[PDB]
């Protein structure tokens, strides 16, 4: 009777560690084609010269910095409101990202930045899941709040190419809901001014997005024990113990 | 009965195989204000100009190169031993985290130093969990060194701003000890040096630390199986195949 | 009966939500030295001048740039084909890894490269597991193909250094097979041309590969249910609902 009841008190015990808290788990997923993300970048003073997409082009063809045109890049800019303080005027511009992972895509913005007093010289961005949702549904203008007020906005460095090159990861959240955040990893390339005139000092910005892999990483956290595995041993147990009493009693 | 102990056989090797390695399990936890960490600098030649904490200002005002003043850090700088060969002398200065994470608290340094012929220009620092352990409790200047044999330092480079955005996680060992270490991911922002335009090429430096998230990730390594409930299901197996055998004899 | 039926019902759906999704663990482990391991390198017009290993020197004495020579490091240079496209042709440089980890040995590289037409100048690299296994072993030059086609090569850029600190991470497939890949953040430094300060405007590079720490993480998936323990949890249910029907009878 003692060893049951040290037994089940020690299995309860067990079973309220185990739902404190469950255990995670990972798992990978091949897409064919990529949904394609949307970029969104705060131009502010800044004017954009070209976004051009390379989608099996090993090279960047040689470019002319200083000109604008050739603008093949699927855009969307309208001026916003900040919803952390509603008292600030936040601008925008929208494109749409990469698409194709199999072959290479990458898309490739230039951006020139006239004079400006400030010492240091970057241009925020912001990734959200996908374009085709904030293109066509209704009310995607507060999309974009509750979007900046949920992703994380890091901005690129001002003077040479950053190199991006972004990844999907999809939480399965137990609670009937699936939740999509952007992991990315960031590649600097030194530029050579020498051929452009620096005279001026106009800094000029360039960057480049990228798929890093097909594979988007699934996490899903799952729960360890369930109530009938504990009840049916603890039955058990009772019933084995009730067993070796009526063998005593036949003793 | 050959059922049964081929049963025992594989119940014991697959509880062998639990037991030789656990598995993990993440977590988070939300905090209201973070405790006010340490950052360590090891400026050697470079005396800092401004240390200022922005506890939401989102810009900092534009600095003057070159001229000191505004130390609102709290800072102390005391010269050290290196641990690690014992006869090499390091100067370490300490100074305090950012706080405030809902408003993003964060701490600007800056750096000055006449050219010399170290060819490069970069200054190594260092992170710990608290500042209050390190100022108010006894026998610290030995924290100092196994906190650093514990600890990785990670340099930054010198002439342009390093953003730095770190988190800690909090892994709970199973001996009655926790751990702590720093996770943080840096962004480097360009600066213009025409507003200065020295002749003398003077290295300055920047540097922005800050918390990235108010989540803290705790992670746990929780066993699998515990030798109740296989020696409880062995039990079941054996009287379940004593019931077989009484039947058959009934047979 | 119906208890029965329903119980067993939800038993082999949670059999099966444990069946299609495995669990992941983590596990370390300390090497005592670790196996030196191949760097590749696409030079293409860029000829080294010196690669130096610094077993346990902290500090790389000063340098003199500009000229070659002291070529300490274990080099083989060969011109290959990409399996890509297969019709084109791209030069390699493969050199050996750092090997000590107690001592930390960095291995220091200089390149210097003729001005090139390219308005970004970066040099591409990869990382294989072993130098050993492409030096000795036969048919190694399909190896770098499958290494290549397998490894990701990520470019360092032109201009100042991209201190590597690499690290091994070996997870174990339950198909009776492991794989290696390595993760790596980078530490770029201003490199100050103030020392030559040439007319012509010619690119140095520089790169310094180090071990990060002597851990390696080894990853298991591991496998949640086995068929074993529910069967026999299924099997006592059953005999437990079969001696309440034998005491209903008796009643």
């Amino acid at each position: 009777m003692g060893v049951a009841v040290f037994l089940v008190y020690q299995t309860i015990t067990d079973f309220r560690d185990k739902l404190k808290h469950p255990v995670m788990s990972v798992s990978y997923k091949e897409v064919n084609m990529y949904d394609a993300p949307g970029i969104a970048l705060y131009p502010g003073k800044a004017r954009l010269l070209s976004c051009e997409h390379h989608w099996y082009d090993h090279i960047p063809p040689l470019k002319d910095p200083g000109q604008p045109g050739e603008n093949t890049c699927v855009t969307q800019d309208i001026s916003y409101i900040d919803p952390y303080t509603n008292k600030t005027m936040k601008h925008a511009l929208i494109v749409q990202g990469p698409r194709d992972v199999r072959r290479r895509e990458l898309v490739f913005l230039q951006f020139h930045l006239n004079e400006t007093k400030q010492d240091f010289s970057a241009i925020d961005y912001l990734l959200f899941s996908s374009y085709e949702a904030f293109l066509k549904s209704h009310d995607q203008v507060k999309f974009m709040q509750d979007c900046e007020s949920s992703f994380s906005s890091w901005k690129f460095s001002g003077g040479f190419r950053t190199w991006v090159k972004m990844s999907l990861v999809k939480t399965k959240e137990e609670d009937g809901s699936q939740s999509v955040e952007f992991r990315q990893e960031t590649s600097v390339v030194n530029f050579i001014d020498r051929r452009e005139t620096p005279d001026k000092g106009d800094q000029l910005f360039f960057v480049v997005f990228e798929w890093k892999d097909p594979y988007i990483q699934e996490i899903q956290d799952i729960i360890t024990a369930n109530p009938w595995s504990m009840i049916a041993l603890l039955c058990s147990v009772f019933l084995v113990l009730f067993k070796a009493a009526d063998f005593a009693k036949l003793s």
